[PDB]
């Protein structure tokens, strides 16, 4: 086998409950049933598959007081993470919750019944304690600020029954239980394998350090990424996996696996490195790479460390013995450009070449799109990598007219739009102010309040569409700044937002109107109508200033052109 | 100059009227405005820059009848079709309309002021007499259909002034008038120059006339297509003169120019082709190709030809003395592969390769994606012809389910967004039931009308982000099957859609509602809730039945993109 | 739904263009089965065919099917073999299976007669078919249109296009005298 779970025995309680399976189910549906958080749900899901072995619950009183305090559990076994279920007085009488009370574990995504857990006790934890002893006390510390502004008021231990495995729709090929990887390793004569923790990118470097562990300690490799629950519309976490399966190829043929591991991490340094090698060891790994901050929240406010360099491998090295797996220092080399190779912080002559990219300066690059290093990073992952920060000539964008009825700003619109279907860069989307009352808005308003409610409107499609690439032309009058700034916010989520003020003078717009709305609303045949009744609030910081007074079309949509060309936007076909 | 003008002098009105232009302008923002349709547009544009000399203002009574029958213009002049303006009763009195009535002639597309017209006359045409001897006769014919059908019963006779020169925001490069084009001729010493009309793509023969007959001609040449005014979103025509603009590198260097006629066409035969001659005889063009069926309408209903595949060419031949232009009747080539030439309907030995592709073919073909002979038609060319009926990976499409509340459509909906997000194609936009509701609809009812507005709003926005290339996910109830009915309209009007009928039944759908709603509505808490109050009208031709009593969510979103694979919209990447 | 196709050949375009259709039509995936016997550990020739296989492997539609290897001892039994093949696939899981024209078949004796006719096979698992709980899924083998750049049934060939199709004693002949083998016949990777 690879190496035996931690405590011997392999929680795996999806297997052991399999035959149950249509009972816990029928039983899960009446019982009382709480909604786990999403770090409730990644605990969840490594318990019943045997990811915390010899664990099988969440920690009651005897568990959780022992590893807050001793790094291990009642029997005995090192552990040094705190697993529990927390709820509130409100909801512990609400639903007669008590030592013996069977509830039911809900997820919180799609209301899937996961498991039953019977209670052993429900007692109210010192926070203070734990957030010292754990986590190291700084109220800064992620974890702490955590314990302190969302875990509730009890802490709920007792031993669970697994009824169905959590539900995810992405990489399903790349999420492995415990028992799955065993297999694995065992099918492929697989004796040593080195597990490789990340929540970040991966590179060069981290390819060649990888791959030296698995050739000295004569190994295969488990590249063991870390995720939490998926965001459906998360792009960010599919950019990541995809950066990571790109990087497969360029590891030695048939030496390594690639896994995603459901893991809620807290950033618990040393304590977290511990509890991962446990993780690591129940996946059947026998070797576990420590890095320097594993696991590590950085430095509070005031620049001081959570944590040192190193106290996450003196940690592991404690325990390391007891726990049965073998620590991996690794000693990351730099790049020799005379060389073409990579070697430790020693193996380097006097003068050589000192190359090698910083990670600020990495992300920096990547955002600015600024040539990345083949010998930093491979091209095909870079290529992936940069896709979260495209390229401006790639980004839809909205172009958000405002100003007076009859402003000429409904003519300007139209000829933006033929102007920027000649470049064809991008679909373009035209959302007049009557369009959109039509289609959109055809039961609003004209109060403060409708008239808001119309522009989220506005924005909410219009963010949609810059979104999906597309370059998109509002028109609508927007009177108040409230509105136009909500519209601004509600874009940049998914690309650049530009205001153009077309600043007609109401006069001139008065005069030219060929259609007596202005004529209506002045003898009050429309109530409160803008300019006339209610106000416009001329827009202060707007990214571009018109007069259709003083300039004609082609010379205004020109301004907006250059605008965009400047940015980069239009860099043509 | 190249060839003189038609009649002797370039009536380009608008240099003319220009010291004069504000004062004309000015007078027209009182005078009665009429607002123009197109093909009155764009027989306005050639009137006011000469495009149509000798003629200056819209054909009263003696210049129209004497061409209806002569051919000929009033005062002599060749002139094979009518200009006129028209109207109808209530706009003659209305406004108050009669000879030496000085009317302002509005463009619709921005109403602004491009013409004064200082009436001749008023007189009523027969419509009958010159559709017969104007346009050949049958019923059928497309200027006929028109004739009687969108014609004013009077036409408007009267010279014209210039006021503006009539905005266009597309290929102002391309856009020349016949002074603009007799200058460029005279800097680059050219004198021959042959014309070539055209409605259609151009491919690689048309290369081979084109230069054929004008290196025999001695001459240049003037590509010379035509276009109607341009929808601000009909991408086909941005598509259309970019193929144009692709073919233009292939002549031999300076040989040609390229250059845009707003002409409306009737599609008249023998009799639009002496009118085309004599545009570009205004266009100062030495020569005129004219082809078999130059300008015809094909066939009618029971398959009859309008006109003879050689009454254009004929018929411009007995003025073409007179106009002063000459005639280069093509005889287009075929294809010879052994060869790698083209060559004359004769010039080809017997057994050589009569390769030539079919126009109802090749359509059939750019549809199709089906690979198009480089001897055929240039490279560059066809990549773009083809971008107006792009490949289904490209394409965006709506997944738009459909089912009782709480029939699990929510989940699923959610699940195929995170399926699709993984496989990366496209941006993915997700509009559940509540989300719409909230953002699009906060202010709709429930009413039969309420519902089927919501559904209308959703088909909108799902319908802009189809055409942006997005793959939308819509989780409605959508109740009704004339709602359903109208979003798979919207939407089929930019890209695919698809109908997904979560058909789980409702007894389960109320059985396992978590949140009460069928209880209250059971109960009069809610008035007309579908199932319990309202109708929910079962699909009959959904694209996909599913049952989320019966299946996984994870099989039912596999179905789903089982659907989309075989339909070619996620070959991958 | 998976469609299992049975083979103990090389596999080229037509084959998966063949495998394909079936998968879109029958609205199902593809499970790509080679028969392989007990290893020679030096028979080269088996590794080669199996990498054959596996360079197939992308050339399908990303996610469609899977490449499994089916250890089995074939008898060359034909129409009994197919409705034993449908069995051992309908164990495997396969919802759907392919049979083809003298599926599992000898060829013909000495003095050329077939031990079987093209169609019996077909006829043997379709008689079995409904109590099996199997589906057949009988192929039309398509060619190929070069001024299309198509394939197409025996059929939805308009008459005159390019009955362009490689023999399988012609493409052995050209694999070994190295003699260019059409890439519209078969994948250059594979071959
Ligand atoms: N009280 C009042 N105030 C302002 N505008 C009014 C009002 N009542 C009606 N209208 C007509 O509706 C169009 C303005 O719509 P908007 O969407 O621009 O309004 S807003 O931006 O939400 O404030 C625009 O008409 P359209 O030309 O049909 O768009 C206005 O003339
Ligand atoms: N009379 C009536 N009929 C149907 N549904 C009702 C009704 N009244 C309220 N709701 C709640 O609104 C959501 C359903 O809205 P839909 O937009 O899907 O319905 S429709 O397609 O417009 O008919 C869904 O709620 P959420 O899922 O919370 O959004 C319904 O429970």
């Amino acid at each position: 086998m690879a190496n035996a779970p931690h405590g011997g025995v392999l929680k795996d309680l999806l297997a052991r409950d399999a035959p149950r399976q249509a009972e816990l189910a029928a039983e899960a549906e009446s019982l009382p049933a709480v909604t786990l958080t999403e770090r409730q749900l990644c605990d969840l899901e490594l318990i019943m598959n045997g990811g915390f072995s010899p664990l099988e619950g969440f920690m009651n009183q005897a568990d959780y007081d022992r590893v807050c305090e001793d790094n291990r559990l009642a029997d005995g076994n090192v552990f040094s993470m705190p697993i529990t279920l927390d709820a509130s007085q409100e909801v512990i009488d609400e639903k007669k919750l008590q030592a013996a009370s069977r509830i039911t574990l809900r997820d919180f995504r799609d209301d899937r019944n996961l498991a039953i857990l019977t209670i052993d006790d429900i007692y109210r934890p010192d926070k203070t304690k734990e957030a010292k002893l754990v986590f190291g006390g700084d109220p800064e510390h992620p974890a702490i600020v955590y314990l302190n502004n969302t875990v509730k008021e009890f802490y709920i231990g007792g031993k669970i029954e697994a009824v169905n495995k959590l539900n995810h729709y992405d990489y399903v090929a790349l999420r492995y239980t415990p028992a799955e990887l065993r297999v694995h390793f065992d099918k492929l004569g697989w004796s040593r394998v080195v597990a490789f923790q990340t929540r970040n990118p991966m590179h060069r470097a981290h390819r060649e350090l990888t791959v030296r562990a698995a050739r000295s300690r004569q190994a295969n490799v488990l590249i063991h990424p870390v995720v939490g629950l998926t965001k459906p519309g998360d792009i960010d976490h599919f950019t990541r996996v995809r950066a990571y399966q790109a990087l497969l190829p360029r590891y030695p043929n048939g030496m390594a696996v690639l896994g995603l591991l459901g893991l809620a991490m807290r950033m618990g340094g040393p304590r977290e490195a511990i509890w991962h090698a446990i993780i690591r060891k129940n996946h059947g790994a026998t070797h576990f790479i420590v890095g320097r901050d594993h696991a590590g929240p950085g430095s509070n406010s005031k620049g001081e460390d959570f944590y040192g360099p190193y106290d996450a491998q003196h940690a592991v090295e404690k325990y390391k013995d007891e726990l049965g797996i073998e620590v991996v220092e690794f000693q990351m080399v730099t790049y020799l450009p005379d060389t073409d190779e990579y070697r430790p912080v020693d193996q380097v002559p006097a003068g050589v070449k000192t190359l090698n990219i910083s990670g600020t300066e990495l992300r920096r690059r990547l955002r600015s799109g600024a040539h990345i290093p083949e010998w930093f990073s491979y091209p095909e992952v870079v290529k992936i990598l940069r896709e979260s920060n495209p390229p401006r000539a790639t980004q839809g964008f909205t172009i958000f007219l405002t100003g007076y009825m009859n402003s000429g700003k409904d003519a300007i619109a139209r000829a933006l739009q033929v102007t920027l279907n000649q470049q064809g860069g991008r679909s373009v989307s035209l959302l007049l102010g009557d369009t959109v009352r039509h289609e959109l808005s055809s039961e609003l308003g004209f109060t403060r309040e409708d008239r808001h409610t119309n522009i989220q409107r506005i924005a909410f499609v219009a963010t949609e569409l810059t979104r999906a690439g597309a370059a998109v032309i509002a028109a609508p009058i927007a009177p108040y700044e409230e509105s136009r700034k909500f519209a601004r916010d509600a874009v940049s989520q998914a690309g650049s937002f530009f205001l153009v003020h077309v600043a007609t003078p109401l006069e001139h717009c008065e005069q030219s109107d060929k259609r007596g709305i202005y004529a209506a609303a002045r003898r009050g045949e429309i109530k409160g109508f803008t300019g006339v009744d209610d106000p416009y609030e001329t827009p202060e910081k707007a990214d571009l200033v018109v007069d259709f007074s003083k300039q004609s079309v082609r010379s205004i949509v020109h301004e907006i052109i250059l605008v965009l060309e400047s940015q980069g936007f239009l860099e043509r076909q």
